[PDB]
C-alpha cells in the first residue's frame, strides 16, 4: 500500500473518520483500491467511511492505524503539505519535506464491519435542511434515560416531510421541513451518538445528502462520506400527544429580551429546581424566582397579550433551551393553564415547536 | 448604604474583587466620602476597587454574594443605571423593571488581613510587571510539598527587578531595569496571588506601584488595590543550574522550532515525554520514539557552527518554553550530553530557561 496527497485533502476526512475513536477499533482502517484511498472510523455501532481521489502514482492494499496519532502528525504538517504513506513491515511509514514517522498497525482482516442491510426508504435533501432539523430538536434528547429509546432523535417522514422530534420526558422539541419527494409514512430513532456524528458531517456547502433507512439502520451520503448507524429500539412517544390540545392563550414577546429576563430570574431561582413563575396579563409578563435563602428576583416585561390572566411555573433552564435554540426576532408562547404544558415557537415560522412540562 | 452606578462602571471592579467560610464568598461593599469600595478575600490576599460615585449616594457598608451579584450586574442590559439599597437583612438590587433581594453578612464580620509596614516599595510600569510574571509564571510548581516552589520569587538587585520560577524540574527567570535604586531583597509570591497580580494589570497607562514588607506584598494600580501574604519559606538561588559558559549556540525560527518539536513528541513516551537532539553544521535532528516502537523524526536548518553533539530533553518543557517566549527566533545553548541547556530569545537575554539532560 502507497500513496502520496495533499495534506488539505486528507485533514478533513482524518477529521471526519476519527473525531469519536478492541483497540483496533481505536484504529482507521485505511484501503488504496482503484485509485481511491478509503478512511474508515467505527465503533460497532456506527461507522463512517471517507473517500479520497488519488492523482499521484499509488499502490493497492490495506492497513490500519492509530487514528488520533496520525491525525495528529497530518494535522502538525505545514499547510501545503505533501504526505508520502508506504506499508513496510508491521509499520506504517509517513514521510513529508523532512518529517519521518512511523506508526504501529493492526492487519486490516481484524477490522470490524457492520452487518450487511437493505435500504428500505431513501430520500435526499439539503444539507441545510437537515442541519435546521438536527439543531432545531437536538438539546431536548435524552442523554442516559433507562428509556432508551429517549436517548436519540426520531426521524419521521410523512408525505413530503421530514420530521425530528427529541424528548426527555419533561420536554420536547419537534421540526419539519419539505423536502419535496413523496415519501412512505415512517419513523426511526437514531441513537444520539449518530445524531451527533450526522450533525458534524454537514460541512456547509452545497452537497446534497442521500439518506437511506433500513429495519436496523441509517445512512447517510454527503460529497465522499458514508456515514452509517445502527437504529434504537422501542416506542418513541408520539409529538401530537405532548403538543397543547388548543394552548389558545398567545404571548409574543421580543426572543432576547425575553431571555435575559428569564436569564436574570434564574440567577436567584432554586439552584437544583430552577423554578420560576410567570404572572400573565394583558400586555404584560412579570417573572419571578426565589430560593431557600429567601433571595427573590423580579422582571416585568411588555408582551403581546390578550387573553385571560393566569400564572404558571416552569424550569427556567429548559425555557433559556428553547430560546436559545431559536434564534429570532420574536417569541410565541402558547398557553392552556396553570397546570399543563407550554408551546413555544418562533413567532413568525411553525416550522419547529417546542413544549415545556409545568411545575 | 445607598448609590445609584452605571452597570459598566460596577463590572471591571467586580471581576477584580471576585478574584480571590461563607463571608469569603462575600463582596464587602462600603459607600464613604464620595466612593463606592468593593472588597474580596479569601484570607490569604485580598482585592479593593474603587468607584467614584457621582450620583447622589449615602453612607454605609453590606457584605453580598459576590457570584449572584456580579452575575446580576452582567445580566443587566448595556449601559444600565443600578441602584442599589441595603433593606434591613437583604440588599434590593433595581435597574429598570429588574428587582432583586440579595441576603447579606454583617460588614463587621468581613475578615481584615493583618497589619503590616512597608520596607521595600519601588514604581515601574504595568507592561513590565506583566513581561516578568508572564517569562516565568508556567514553570512555578502546582501543589508541590516544597511549599516554597509554588509561587514566584521577586528579587529586587540594583535597579532591576527579577521573577524566578522552577518546579523542581525545570526553571525559568527574567530580569527588567526599572530605573531606580533598590536595596538587594527577595520575596516569594504564593501562585494564586502571582496570578491575581498578573490579572489586576491592563498594560494601560496608569503606574504600578509596589510595597514589600516582612510577610506581605501590595500592588496598587489606578482604582485597584491587590494584598498578599508571601510564602514563609527559602527559595532555591537560580544560579546554581545555570551551565557555565554553554558554548555551542544553536539557533532557529521559533515556530518551526516549535512544530518540529510538536510533531515529534506525538511519537514520544507519554509520561517521561523523552526526544533527542543531533546537533550538527546547520542542520538539527529530532527524535522521539515510544515504548510500542513508533519513531518519529525531524531535520531542520539551524544556525549551528559548534562541535556536533547528541543530548535528550523533556519535550513537554521544550515546548512550554517555546510557547512562553512568542519570539520570531530562539537559541539553545548547549554544552554536551550531560549538561542543562539554557534557552533565550535569540535577541534578548531578559529571560531565560533551563531544561535539565535526559539520558534517551
Ligand atoms: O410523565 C411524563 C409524561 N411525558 C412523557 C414525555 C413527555 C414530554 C413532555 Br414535554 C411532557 C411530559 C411527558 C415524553 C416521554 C414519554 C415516555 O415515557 O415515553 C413520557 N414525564 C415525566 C416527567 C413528568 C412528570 C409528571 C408530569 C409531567 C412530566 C418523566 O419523563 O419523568
Ligand atoms: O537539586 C537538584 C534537584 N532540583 C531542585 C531544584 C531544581 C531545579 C532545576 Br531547573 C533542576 C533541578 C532541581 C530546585 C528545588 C530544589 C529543592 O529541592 O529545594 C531541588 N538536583 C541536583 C543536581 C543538579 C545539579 C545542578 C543543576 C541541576 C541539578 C542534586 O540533586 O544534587
Ligand atoms: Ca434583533
Ligand atoms: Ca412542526
Ligand atoms: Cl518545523
Ligand atoms: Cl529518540
Amino acid at each position: 500500500m502507497k500513496f502520496t496527497v495533499e495534506r488539505e485533502h486528507l485533514l478533513k476526512p482524518l477529521q471526519q473518520v476519527s473525531g469519536p475513536l478492541l483497540p483496533i477499533l481505536g484504529n482507521l482502517l485505511l484501503q488504496v483500491a482503484d485509485g481511491t484511498l478509503s478512511l474508515t472510523g467505527t465503533d460497532l455501532e456506527m461507522e463512517m467511511v471517507a473517500r479520497v481521489a488519488l492523482v499521484q502514482p499509488h499502490e493497492p492494499g490495506a492497513t490500519t492505524v492509530p487514528a488520533r496519532k496520525f491525525f495528529d502528525i497530518c494535522r502538525g504538517l505545514p499547510e501545503g503539505a505533501e504526505i508520502a504513506v508506504q506499508l513496510e513491515g508491521e509499520r506504517m511509514l509517513v514521510r513529508s519535506g523532512r518529517s519521518r514517522f512511523s506508526l504501529s498497525t493492526l492487519p486490516a482482516a481484524d477490522f470490524p464491519n457492520l452487518d450487511d442491510w437493505q435500504s428500505e426508504v431513501e430520500f435526499t435533501l439539503p444539507q441545510a435542511t437537515m442541519k435546521r432539523l438536527i439543531e432545531a430538536t437536538q438539546f431536548s434528547m435524552a442523554h442516559q434515560d433507562v428509556r432508551y429509546y429517549l436517548n436519540g432523535m426520531l426521524f419521521e417522514t410523512e408525505g413530503e416531510e421530514l420530521r425530528t422530534v427529541a424528548t426527555d420526558g419533561h420536554r420536547l422539541a419537534v421540526c419539519s421541513m419539505p423536502i419535496g419527494q413523496s415519501l412512505p409514512s415512517h419513523s426511526v430513532i437514531v441513537p444520539r451518538k449518530g445524531v451527533i456524528e450526522l450533525m458534524r458531517m454537514l460541512d456547509g456547502g452545497d452537497n446534497p445528502l442521500r439518506v437511506q433507512i433500513g429495519s436496523n439502520n441509517i445512512r447517510a451520503h454527503v460529497g465522499d462520506f458514508i456515514f452509517t448507524s445502527k437504529l434504537v429500539d422501542g416506542r418513541f412517544p408520539d409529538y401530537r400527544r405532548v403538543l397543547p390540545k388548543n394552548p389558545d392563550k398567545h404571548l409574543e414577546a421580543g426572543c432576547d429580551l425575553l431571555k435575559q429576563a428569564f436569564a436574570r430570574a434564574a440567577i436567584l431561582s432554586n439552584e437544583k429546581f430552577r423554578g420560576v413563575r410567570l404572572y400573565v396579563s394583558e400586555n404584560q409578563l412579570k417573572i419571578t424566582a426565589n430560593n431557600p435563602e429567601q433571595e427573590e428576583a423580579e422582571e416585568i416585561l411588555d408582551v403581546t397579550y390578550s387573553g385571560a390572566e393566569m400564572e404558571i411555573g416552569f424550569n427556567v433552564s429548559y425555557v433559556l433551551d428553547v430560546l436559545n435554540a431559536l434564534k429570532c426576532e420574536n417569541v410565541r408562547m402558547m398557553l392552556t393553564d396553570s397546570v399543563s404544558s407550554v408551546q413555544i415557537e418562533d413567532a413568525a415560522s411553525q416550522s419547529a415547536a417546542y413544549v415545556v412540562m409545568p411545575m
